């Protein structure tokens, strides 16, 4: 129903497209990148991580054709020249990784779009949303440049909400053992982050992440209570959050796990999942939820310090949340 | 000086041999495994992780020949038939991973050996030692079967000692992002640990670890105060400990790092190192210390909760410790 | 229809099971290995390479329960103690890798089975078969221990057959860049093959193979005309055959590709596939054919020397051929 | 002795610098890239592939300092603004990968350099040289823009030269199982080569190469007789050439290997090496020769077709040849 445009047809852009194919309320009519339709069509059809696309993909001129529908292909590195308005695109998914600042993301609006969903932490955005945690704060009148946060924040926020509401978080620190991404390097190349400059598939690479602090954007009561880091490892996809927190109320491992499972089957169903099986990262590839508690790893000391481990497919889960958010925003009127 | 025997010439067995080559007080005269001299010689010379052995290696009958010296090669599945006594072996490094129970390791003594160093956490051992933390507790009269702990415990114990002495640890939890080992599997094979049964180079694999609790064996004051887990990832060597602890005293990042650096230069030099460089795991391959603080990763919340990250070459660092313990024990008289 | 038993429920054993679920004429009633049902059930449900099994899987005593059907689980190290006859098993898939010699494989016959399919090159087998090339040579009265050859031979033979019939092969050499298998080692460990003793995920590992020679077993006119080698690389599954051959007739890339495409759509449909897409190994994961020509890689030099490259999912393709062979053998009467 | 400048301080650029440190007649006075001195210093000190640099490395202002000597650091995207003349640089190693066309590489000359060594196959170069094969063809008065070919051609040419001179090559095909390089992609991303656009550490990736045809540039008699391809695999460094050729003479494996060893000990010592050890790629990391025969892999079929396999550290071997070439060129007069 709602016309959607994707800017930056990369890992998130393409997987967002795959997810959109499963939602009748969202119609992707155009994509933009820095290559030709032949290239984007080939990358969309064949995926090194998610397999062959379950749909008919071809090229007509320099446009894509998916299951009978033609998708307009653009190649403008300056978002201001996208002319979204001319093709009736109301919502733009900004997933290039280069326009997270409002001054750049807003160019889509200058170009005729109505709403912009930045697929990452942003700067000067109207509001940062994590589905299942604060989409209720979205205001169609005052919100036009929206951030869907990072995949890590979408993993953490959902269960941090449960823990705080049920037991109260005094403070905590997290570490995300994360798969490498396209922001890393193949073989020691110059990079702003001297850690990310190192061969991505050869080492455990400690790096930064504002995911823990970003939680306060969707859960203001946790402001200043969480901190964290990341460790990029030699896997192509799927990551895991490791939170150690000091709780206000005294608890047992069983109480913590019950609260999480209750939320997973209730209020956060589809967003937060709960697993009691001894699985590994590959088993979560293709998972659409934002966070899956690894219940076997939950532990507690003195009934006050707890460790919660949660899995997340940083590509598929997040992409699904982008599409969910677009439908949500659309349902509130454009 | 002292004559050493190595049972299980594997990853730790061979790397202990490399370490011993640089120590004059230690003399390896025999090694045991389940193959021939040709194979062990080949494996000793060419290492996929630590490169070509910087020494002359050849074979002569059932003996290895390194830099002129000859090392006897045995192939007894049952350590009871090793006849250590006959060849004057005083200290036996038990590194097969099959004889961690005291009743089994003791077979070496029955075979004529003086002491036995189990290269791993043990069961019913006379005592567990972590060099630089509690070797002063070793008693030559009563300690015959000693455990040198796990590489992970050797990385954690040292800096946990400093944090407790200077600030006092109330409670804490750790996670070690650890390289895969030979106890894991190439492609989904039966394993007592259903996580470790999965393809090791394809996933982030959570698995239990008794390292956090094992710290109590070398630091009784921390009994019941720590706990943790492990996450095996697609790297061949080098691991890292991530500790989040609640302290008794209030601190700042600067204070924590300052105290860690001081210990690295003083009491724990050669055991604990300190780094202000933004390095990755490959950079630590070949490191001889047991623990190296990644100072740039240190963080604190409310001045009470701290995170400390420390690197360790689970093969090289641990192997050196094994030799240090061998020399130490020997210095107390056999 | 025909009752089948699987000895060695590993990579091939379990994937053969998956293929069997898709063939109504094959009923797997029991499997044997060296572990418990819980472990086998877990490995069958979650696969690091092919994903979650799309079937209901549970355990009942010593039986697996797949889609309501009961599958007996044995744990007999000695094939002679399997008692296949007692449970009406007529065909046994020998996939442990330990019994490729006829004298050993025949132990299944001693235990009551009627036919034994060795899932690999064998010694003194009654006959070696490659579906699509020589199943017509199977003799129900004289062939009881049959080899289904290697995955590599199943990949090469089909297109070698086309090249020979259409252009005539004088002689040729092949190299198969192959994914690592459980016959290799995680980290430098003892192995009869000193190349395979080295860390599998860290190097390109040359290793011998009789796959090219084995072609003569299914295509006698190529006896003494082919030979080759293998190179194991750090990929979990999917391999590719690289054949360079001297032809009797002058040819061009187009003529070679056209003849290959013609056979893939005709006589070898389902066994041999043809692709003009610029794909990579991950794209072939799950492919059920024995051989897929990478048409873009076809080359010819000086008119008479050709290079043909073909892909094969060494697990899925082969496993499907095993089941195909079991159905064919059965159709001939037991 | 000769002042050298490096344009593109990447994998080849930095490894050439390492080789230079060991050659008294070569002096790198300046390097140019697209970042700062601190970033380049960090990358020079810590190498994910070749370990830490064994030398003192620091920064002083906008320059590097190695073992007391200062190295000027430039950050000019346009080689024409390098002012090589103003600092006495006579030979420029062009290793950015963007200026392989003579018109572009010639800009270094316009900037005051006397000779330009393109570290790769080139277009319209005055001449292409492979040390040990045709440096004698270098004419100091007519050759200013010189190509040192690719690492693959430097591996192939030396033994192709031996096989042709001894037995005569009618025609042949090669495949190089090559480690991934910085020209590939971490995860699926747009690329002019749709194969190279795929996750580099996840697949076996077929791709083109002109190495086989390029041999004609250094060995004219082989013009039109050789062709080949490449297969990029999940390893960070070290590659291997696999050549299959039809010979004019009937030969034996022992005859081929003996001829190769003879050239390795004489005519091509230091360029071509010979090994009878069953090694793997990791074992060749750091190797400085251009090509090492894997004697155990040599194979002959039907007397006239041979397969020769040779290893090469595509980073170290080639980098040493670049330095050897600069020295040679210098000895002919600037
Ligand atoms: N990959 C993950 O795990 C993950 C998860 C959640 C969010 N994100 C975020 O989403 C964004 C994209 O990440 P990704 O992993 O998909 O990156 P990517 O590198 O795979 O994709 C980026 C795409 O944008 C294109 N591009 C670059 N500049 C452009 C421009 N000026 N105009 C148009 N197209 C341009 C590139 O060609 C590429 O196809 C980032 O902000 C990132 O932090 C990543
Ligand atoms: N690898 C590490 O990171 C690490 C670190 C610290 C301690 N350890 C511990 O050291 C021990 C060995 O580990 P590893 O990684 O070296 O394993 P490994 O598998 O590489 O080496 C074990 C060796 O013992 C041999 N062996 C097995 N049974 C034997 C027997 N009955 N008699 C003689 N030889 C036999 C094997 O052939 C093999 O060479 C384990 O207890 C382990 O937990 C490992
Ligand atoms: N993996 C491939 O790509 C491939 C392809 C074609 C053929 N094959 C062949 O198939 C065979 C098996 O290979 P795989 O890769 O499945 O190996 P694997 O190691 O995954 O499976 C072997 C299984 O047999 C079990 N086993 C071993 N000894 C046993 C015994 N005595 N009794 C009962 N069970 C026992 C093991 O526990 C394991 O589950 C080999 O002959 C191999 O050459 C492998
Ligand atoms: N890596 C190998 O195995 C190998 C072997 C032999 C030859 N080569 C060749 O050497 C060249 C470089 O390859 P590499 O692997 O070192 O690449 P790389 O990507 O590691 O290094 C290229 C360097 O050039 C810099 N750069 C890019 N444009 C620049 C410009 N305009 N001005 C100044 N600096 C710039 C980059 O920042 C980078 O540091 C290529 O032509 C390649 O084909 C590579
Ligand atoms: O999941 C974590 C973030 O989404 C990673 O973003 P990146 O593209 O900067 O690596
Ligand atoms: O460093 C951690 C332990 O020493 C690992 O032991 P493992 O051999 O069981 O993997
Ligand atoms: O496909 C190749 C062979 O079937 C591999 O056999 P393996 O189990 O010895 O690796
Ligand atoms: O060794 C082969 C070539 O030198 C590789 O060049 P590349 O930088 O394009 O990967």
């Amino acid at each position: 129903a709602v016309k959607v445009g994707i800017n930056g047809f990369g890992r998130i852009g393409r997987n967002v497209f795959r997810a959109a194919l499963k939602n009748p309320d969202i119609e992707v009519v155009a994509v933009n990148d820095l290559t030709d339709a032949n290239t984007l069509a080939h990358l969309l059809k064949y995926d090194s991580v998610h397999g062959r696309l379950d749909a008919e993909v071809s090229v007509n001129g320099n446009n894509l054709v998916v299951n009978g529908k033609e998708i307009i292909v653009k190649a403008e590195r300056d978002p201001e020249n996208l002319a979204w308005g001319e093709i009736g695109v109301d919502i733009v998914v900004e997933s290039t990784g280069r326009f997270t600042k409002r001054e750049d993301a807003a160019k889509h609006l200058e170009a005729g779009a109505k709403k912009v969903i930045i697929s990452a932490p942003a700067k000067n955005e109207d509001i940062t949303i994590v589905m299942g945690v604060n989409q209720d704060k979205y205001d169609p009148k005052a919100h036009h440049v929206i951030s869907n946060a990072s995949a890590t924040t979408n993993c953490l926020a959902p269960f941090a909400k449960v823990l705080h509401e049920q037991f109260g978080i005094v403070r905590g620190m997290m570490t995300t053992v994360h798969s490498y991404t396209n922001d890393q390097r193949i073989l020691d190349l110059p990079h702003k982050d001297l850690r990310r400059a190192r061969a991505a598939a050869e080492s455990i690479i400690p790096t930064t992440t504002g995911a823990a602090k970003a939680v306060a954007l969707v859960l203001p009561e946790l402001k200043g209570k969480l901190n964290g880091m990341a460790m990029r490892v030699p896997t192509p996809n799927v990551s895991v959050v490791d939170l150690v927190a000091e709780l206000e109320k005294e608890v047992t491992v069983e109480e913590v796990n019950a609260a999480l499972k209750a939320a997973a089957e209730g209020e956060l169903k589809g967003i937060l999942a709960y697993s009691e099986e001894p699985l590994v990262s590959r088993d979560y590839n293709g998972s659409t939820v934002s966070s899956t508690i690894d219940a076997l790893s939950t532990m507690v000391i003195d009934g006050k310090m707890v460790k919660v481990v949660s899995w997340y497919d940083n590509e598929t889960g997040y992409s699904h949340r982008v599409v969910d958010l677009a439908a949500y925003i659309a349902s509130k009127g454009l």
